[PDB]
């Protein structure tokens, strides 16, 4: 199957009201982005959902990556297997502004997307990371230069983002 049902916001940013796990299972994209933390502990939010859909195979692989490589930096990324969801999973760490991490690092986090021509992704630093999701979409539009297909689960949030960008 291929991406379908997206609204084009800019030349390269698309958005859909969808569960990213279901999108990944339908499309099997080359790259799905995870909203990760520095130790790749996929406990909740989008990370918990993607790891559960791999039946914990992502967590076991992530623990081995950390033991061998050490933690990521805030604003950084690594490429690991996508298992049943994608060819690859790009684990990206946005700042957790509720813990005083600098919002400037949200631009650095989105810069990692430019290494891939096409990605399925969530908004970074939204949810438990504490950033305003509309601000995160603005940074995505201002920073990502490759084609990104954004999945937003919550309908109320999705409608607010589309109203702000149209
Ligand atoms: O897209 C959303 O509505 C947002 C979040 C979320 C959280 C958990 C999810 C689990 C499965 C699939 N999608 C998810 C999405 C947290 C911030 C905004």
């Amino acid at each position: 199957n291929s991406f379908s049902g997206y609204l084009k916001l800019t030349d390269n940013v698309y958005i859909k009201n969808a569960d990213i796990v279901e999108e990944a299972k339908k499309v099997k994209p080359t790259v799905v982005v995870n909203a990760a933390n520095v130790y790749l502990k996929h406990g909740g939010g989008v990370a918990g959902a993607l790891n559960k859909a791999t039946n914990n195979a992502m967590q076991v692989e992530s623990d081995d990556y950390i033991a061998t490589n050490g933690p990521l930096k805030v604003g950084g990324s690594c490429v690991l297997s996508g298992h049943n969801l994608a060819k690859h999973c790009l684990h990206v760490v946005g700042p957790n502004v509720n813990k005083g991490e600098d919002i400037q690092l949200l631009k650095s986090a989105y810069e990692n997307f430019n290494q891939h021509e096409v990605l399925l992704a969530p908004l970074l630093s939204a949810g438990i990371f504490g950033a305003d999701p509309i601000h995160s979409l603005r940074v995505c539009v201002d920073t990502v230069r490759t084609n990104v297909y954004l999945a937003v689960f919550d309908k109320n949030l999705y409608d607010k983002l589309v109203s702000s960008f149209l």
